RNA sequence: GGAAAUUAGGUGCGCUUGGCGCUAUAGUUCCUUGAAAAAGUUGCUAUAGUAAGGGCGACCCGAGGCGUUGGGGAUCGCCUAGCCCGUUUUUACGGGCUCUCCCCAU
DNA sequence: TTTGGAAAGCCAAGCGCACCTAATTTCC
DNA sequence: TTTCCAAA
C-alpha cells in the first residue's frame, strides 16, 4: 500500500499517475483539465460603469443646483425649456458669452456644456503620447493667437475647421483642465460685466465646486490594505521603503556583506570600515564601489566578491560602474527637512522620517495626507490613527512634505526593522542579526502536517488560483482512494512564470503528511528536459500524454537519472524502470487496456489486477456559473424582417472594415438613397488592388449634384441578418447575444428539442419557453407545453451521451490533422463533453473525453437516444436520471 | 529548497481620470429615391442611452475567482469568511462549531 | 444537416499593491 | 474563444 504519485501541472491541466515502484506497476492514471486575463473585461466594465454614472450625477447636481439658484422654477420646466428649438451652435454661445450678455436659455445650455468633458489634469508623480502633445498644442496656441477661452481657439483656429470633438481615435482637441477653469471663470466674469443676473460670484463657486468634484486614486485605508505583512510578525504591515529604518537596515546589510579577496584568502570589512563606508552613504547621493575603495584607500591586491574583473583588470571602469548604495528617499526628505526652521533644542528623528514615509506611501490624496501628518488620521471604522512620531506638523512642512512622491514596502515590519538593527550596527550578517533579535530568520512553518491538503489562501491571480486549487482536488481525491503517498514528483511547463512551481512544491512539502519511509525529499520537482529525453529514448512518442508525462515524472528519480549518465560515459568508451515497461505505458495509454495487458507474456497483471482495469478517461472540470457578458456590447438598428424571419440589422461601419465582394460591391443600407457615396467608395475601393488601408488612407468626397466635392465620406450603415436580438433603451437598440448559460433539453414523440438560455433570461420573471426551429425567426419557434417532457440542462463541459438512429454515423473530426488517408472516425454513439448549441440549426459541437476529435453541427431531433452524465475528479462517471427545470435568479 | 537585500525585468489584481465608438432624437448640411404620401443617405454640433437588470448624493452592486460534499456543483456563501475553546510555539501552534439549493452515490 | 469561418468595443495617462524571473551578496 | 450565419 506504498506508491509514488507524478503529477505534471500546467495552467489547463493536471496529468496524474499512481505508480508502484516495488510491485513495478502502473496502478492508476488520468487527466483533469481545465481550458486578456479572466478579470479584465469585469474591471474594465466596472470603470466604465462608474465613469458614466459620476458624470451624468455631476450634470444632474448642476441641474438641482439650476432649480435652486433661480434659472428655473423645477426640473419639468427646465427639461422642457432646453428641449425647446436650439437656435445657435452652443459652441457659437460659449464664444458670444464673451462680448454679449446670453439670455436665460443660451446660458443654461452653455453651463451644462462646459460640464459634459472637464479635459485632462496629470495625476504624474514620477516619450510624450498624443493626449500629452495635444493638451500642450492646445495651451499653446491659446497663449500664442490671444484665444481668451477653449471655446474661442474651437470655433476660430484652423486645426479645429472640419471637427471640434476628435474623431478616428485621435486627441486632437484634448485641453487641460486648467484651461477649462479658465474658460468658466472668464464666461462668468463677461457675463456679470454683460447684466446677467445668473451669474453671481455665489452661483460660480457653487458650480466650480460640483464641475470639479473627483475621486482620489486611492481613499483611506485602501493601499494599507493591499500591502502585504511581515515575515516575522505577521500582524504587522510591511514598512514603508522610505522611511529611515528600511534604508538604514538596508544599508547596513549592504556594507556587513562586502567581501574582499587577494590571493590569500577573503575576509570582510572590519567595523572602522564599515564605519566609513556608513557615513560616506550617509552623506554621499551615490556610493559605487570605486567610492568605497577611495574612502578606505584599500590597497589593489583586493577584489570585490561579485564584480565582473575580466582579463585586464581595469578597476576604476568596473568598480565605478556598480552604484553600491544610493539614499534617495533619505537625501530627498532630508533637503526639504533643512528649508523648516526647529528650535534651538530639537533635531530630525528617525520617527519623523518614518512618519513622512508612512503618509506618503499608505496615503495619496491630500486630505488623508494632512490628517495623518496633523496626528488626527481617523481609519475606515471612525478610529484614531497616531502617526508614528505622536506629533501634529506645522503646515508649512505637510506642504513641502506633499511634493515628494514615495511608493513601496520592504518584506520586514517596522517593529522587526527596530530589532534587528542593533545587531547588524554590531557587524553581524543578516541572519545572525535576526537571531540575536529573537526571530527565526527563516520564518518556517511550525504548523502541524495533514492527511489531505488543505484549503489554498485564495490569491488574487485567478489563473494560478485554478491550477493550484484544481491540482489541490486532484491530489486529494487520490489520497482518499489510496492513502498517503510515498513520494510526489511533480512537473510545470512554465505558464505562470514560476508561481505554480514555487508555491505548489513548497505547499505541499510544508503540510502533508507522506507515508512512513526513508526517502529524503518528499517533493521531487523534475525537469522537462530530462523527462522529454527519457520519452524520446524510451520510444514512446492531446490530453493524454500530461498522463505519460506523470508517469515517466513518477519513475524519474535521482538514482535512475545516474543509470542513464552511466550508460552515456559508457556508450562514450539504455535504462528502462522495468521489462516491458514501454508496451504498459502504451497500454495504459490506450482505449484497450486489458487487451493489450493481456497480449503481454506471461500473465503481465495478475486476474485482480485486471478486473479493475478501465480505460483513462480525462475529466473537464464544469463550468456552471450563471454570471458573464449579458450580450454584445455595439447597439444597433433594426431596419426589417427576412423572408425566413430574420431580424435585418444595421450598424454604421468605417470604410476600412466594410466588407467588400470581388466586384466591390457591399451591403450599404439605404444605397437607393444615395447612389453618389455608394459609388464613390465602390469606385474608390477598384481603383486600389483591393487595399482597404491604402484605398481609405485618404479622404474620400461625396460628389454634390453639380459635381464638385461636396463632405467626406467616413462610415455608412451596413446591413447584416441575425436570428435573435434583445432591445436596449426603450427599444431605441438591439444588440446580439453573448455565451448560452445553458441549453435545457426536451423529448416530445421520441424527438429531442433545444431550448438556449441566455444570460439577458437571467432578469426575466419567467424562463424562455420556445424550442429551436432550423433557419426560421424566433415568432415559428416553437412554444413548450405539456406535449414536451424536460429532460435536463447542459452547461459547457457537462457529458453526454449521444446514439445516432441507424441510418447514419457521427463523423468525429481529428483535432489535429495528419498524414493518414483517414482524419474522421465516425461511429454509432459517443460519451462527449457538450461544446454548445447554433441556435440557426438546433445542432450541437461537442469533443470527446481527451479533446482530440470533435464533431460540430450535429442534429439531435432524431437520435435514438440523448442522455446526461456527470464525471468526478478521476474520471469516473455517473448517469443522470432526473433533473428539476432551475429558475434563474442572480442576486442583481 | 529556504530568509533578506540590490539591479534589471515580467505577470496579475485593484483604483482615479481623460477621449472615442456605437445607438436614439433635434437642428444644420450633402442630397437621393418616390407620381404622390413618404422613406432614407453624407458631414458637423447638441441632448440622451451605453451591460441586461437590481439594491440605499465626490451614492452602491451587476461580465472574475474560490469554498462546500459521503462524491460533486451552485443562482447559496465568501474574496483574504465568520465564531468560540485549549496552549507560554499567545503577531504563534492546536482543536472545536456553523446558511440555502441542485445532481450523483449508499 | 454538417462545414468553414467572420465578428466580437477601443486607446491615453496615470496612481497603487501582490506574486514571479535573471544576475549579484550574506546566510541555514 | 464563442454565437450563429451562409455555403456545401
Ligand atoms: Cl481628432
Amino acid at each position: 500500500m506504498a506508491y509514488t504519485m507524478g503529477i505534471d501541472v500546467g495552467i489547463a491541466s493536471c496529468g496524474w499517475a499512481i505508480v508502484d515502484l516495488e510491485r513495478q506497476r502502473i496502478i492508476d492514471i488520468g487527466v483533469r483539465t481545465f481550458e486578456e486575463a479572466l478579470a479584465v473585461p469585469r474591471r474594465e466594465a466596472r470603470s466604465s460603469r462608474r465613469r458614466l454614472r459620476r458624470k451624468k450625477h455631476r450634470i444632474e447636481r448642476l441641474k438641482h443646483m439650476f432649480v435652486r439658484n433661480g434659472l428655473a422654477v423645477d426640473i419639468q420646466h427646465l427639461e422642457q425649456t432646453l428641449r425647446s428649438q436650439n437656435e445657435i451652435d452652443v459652441w457659437q454661445l460659449r464664444v458670444d458669452g464673451l462680448d454679449r450678455m446670453l439670455t436665460q436659455k443660451e446660458w443654461l445650455r452653455v453651463l451644462i456644456h462646459l460640464a459634459q468633458r472637464r479635459g485632462f489634469q496629470s495625476n504624474r508623480k514620477t516619450e510624450d503620447g498624443q493626449v500629452l502633445v495635444n493638451v500642450t498644442e492646445n495651451d499653446r496656441l491659446m497663449e500664442e493667437k490671444d484665444y481668451r477661452t477653449v471655446a474661442e481657439m474651437m470655433v476660430k483656429d484652423e486645426k479645429f475647421s472640419d471637427h471640434k470633438r476628435n474623431k478616428n481615435g485621435n486627441y486632437h482637441g484634448v485641453v487641460s483642465r486648467s484651461s477649462l477653469l479658465v474658460e468658466i471663470h472668464t464666461l462668468f466674469e463677461t457675463q456679470r460685466q454683460h447684466h446677467n443676473s445668473l451669474a453671481s460670484k455665489d452661483f460660480e463657486l457653487e458650480y466650480v465646486n460640483i464641475w470639479s468634484a473627483q475621486r482620489p486614486v486611492a481613499t483611506k485605508d485602501q493601499i494599507e490594505k493591499m500591502i502585504g505583512t511581515c515575515t516575522f510578525l505577521p500582524k504587522e504591515k510591511r514598512a514603508p521603503k522610505a522611511s529611515w529604518h528600511f534604508q538604514y537596515f538596508m544599508l547596513l546589510q549592504t556594507i556587513n556583506h562586502i567581501r574582499i579577496t587577494n590571493v590569500q584568502g577573503t575576509r570582510s570589512l572590519n567595523k572602522e570600515e564599515i564605519e566609513q563606508v556608513v557615513n560616506m552613504a550617509l552623506t554621499k547621493s551615490k556610493v559605487s564601489y570605486h567610492d568605497t575603495r577611495k574612502i578606505l584607500d584599500l590597497s589593489e591586491e583586493y577584489q570585490f566578491v561579485g564584480l565582473d574583473y575580466g582579463k585586464e583588470d581595469e578597476k576604476k571602469k568596473v568598480e565605478s560602474k556598480e552604484t553600491i548604495i544610493k539614499l534617495d528617499d533619505y537625501h530627498k526628505l532630508n533637503k526639504i527637512f533643512n528649508e523648516v526652521e526647529l528650535a534651538k533644542g530639537e533635531t530630525w528623528e528617525a520617527d519623523d522620517y518614518d512618519t513622512v514615509a508612512y503618509a506618503l506611501t499608505f496615503f495619496k490624496d491630500d486630505e488623508d495626507i494632512r490628517d495623518y501628518l496633523q496626528n488626527k488620521y481617523k481609519d475606515s471604522k471612525n478610529r484614531l490613527v497616531k502617526n508614528l512620531a505622536n506629533k501634529e506638523y506645522t503646515n508649512e512642512l505637510i506642504g513641502k512634505v506633499s511634493t515628494l512622491s514615495f511608493r513601496k514596502v520592504g518584506h520586514l515590519s517596522l517593529k522587526a526593522l527596530r530589532k534587528i538593527i542593533p545587531f547588524l550596527e554590531q557587524g553581524m550578517t543578516y541572519d545572525k542579526a535576526c537571531q540575536a533579535a529573537g526571530f527565526d530568520f527563516q520564518g518556517i512553518s511550525k504548523k502541524k502536517r495533514s492527511v489531505v491538503l488543505p484549503v489554498i489562501d485564495q490569491i488574487s491571480n485567478p489563473v494560478v488560483n485554478r491550477a493550484l486549487t484544481q491540482t489541490r482536488k486532484v491530489i486529494n481525491a487520490l489520497i482518499k482512494k489510496y492513502g498517503s503517498p510515498e513520494t510526489i514528483h511533480i512537473e510545470t511547463g512554465g505558464g505562470s512564470g514560476g508561481y505554480i512551481t514555487k508555491y505548489l512544491s513548497h505547499f505541499i512539502s510544508t503540510n502533508l503528511e507522506f507515508s512512513p519511509s526513508d526517502k529524503k525529499k518528499k517533493v521531487v520537482n523534475t525537469s522537462g528536459r530530462i523527462t522529454s529525453h527519457l520519452r524520446s529514448r524510451w520510444g514512446l512518442e492531446n490530453d493524454l500524454h500530461h498522463a505519460m508525462d506523470a508517469i515517466v515524472i513518477a519513475v524519474t528519480s535521482d538514482s535512475f537519472i545516474q543509470q542513464v549518465t552511466n550508460y552515456y560515459k559508457r556508450k562514450e568508451r539504455f535504462p528502462l524502470p522495468w521489462k516491458f515497461f514501454r508496451e504498459e505505458v502504451i497500454a495504459r495509454l490506450s482505449p484497450n487496456p486489458k487487451e493489450q495487458i493481456e497480449a503481454l507474456p506471461n500473465h503481465f497483471y495478475s486476474e485482480d489486477e485486471l478486473a479493475d482495469l478501465q480505460p483513462i478517461f480525462v475529466s473537464r472540470m464544469p463550468k456552471r456559473s450563471i454570471t458573464g457578458e449579458a450580450h454584445q456590447a455595439q447597439f444597433r438598428r433594426v431596419v426589417g424582417k427576412t423572408k425566413e424571419g430574420k431580424n435585418i440589422t444595421a450598424k454604421k461601419t468605417a470604410l476600412v472594415d466594410i466588407s467588400y465582394d470581388k466586384n466591390g460591391d457591399f451591403n450599404m443600407y439605404g444605397r437607393e438613397t444615395d447612389p453618389a457615396t455608394y459609388e464613390a467608395i465602390k469606385e474608390r475601393y477598384l481603383e486600389f488592388g483591393g487595399n482597404v488601408k491604402k484605398a481609405f488612407s485618404t479622404d474620400l468626397h461625396k460628389p454634390k449634384k453639380d459635381g464638385t466635392k461636396g463632405p467626406l465620406i467616413k462610415s455608412v450603415r451596413i446591413m447584416e441578418n441575425k436570428t435573435l436580438v434583445h432591445p436596449v433603451n426603450k427599444g431605441k437598440g438591439v444588440v446580439y447575444n453573448s455565451s448560452i448559460v445553458r441549453t435545457d433539453v426536451f423529448q416530445r414523440k421520441e424527438k429531442y428539442y433545444l431550448l438556449p438560455v441566455y444570460v439577458t433570461d437571467v432578469t426575466k420573471g419567467k424562463l424562455p419557453n420556445k424550442v429551436i426551429v432550423a433557419k426560421k425567426g424566433y415568432h415559428d419557434w416553437i412554444e413548450v407545453d405539456d406535449s414536451f417532457t424536460f429532460l435536463f440542462s447542459l452547461y459547457p463541459n457537462d457529458l453526454i451521451f449521444i446514439r445516432q438512429n441507424p441510418k447514419k454515423k457521427i463523423s468525429l473530426k481529428k483535432r489535429i490533422e495528419s498524414h493518414s488517408i483517414s482524419d474522421s472516425k465516425e461511429v454509432q454513439e459517443i460519451h462527449a463533453y457538450y461544446k454548445g448549441v447554433d441556435s440557426s440549426t438546433a445542432a450541437i459541437e461537442f469533443i470527446i473525453h481527451d479533446g482530440s476529435y470533435y464533431a460540430k453541427g450535429v442534429g439531435v431531433q432524431n437520435l435514438d437516444c440523448f442522455e446526461k452524465y456527470q464525471v468526478d475528479i478521476l474520471g469516473n462517471y455517473f448517469k443522470v436520471k432526473g433533473e428539476k427545470r432551475l429558475e434563474l435568479e442572480t442576486s442583481d
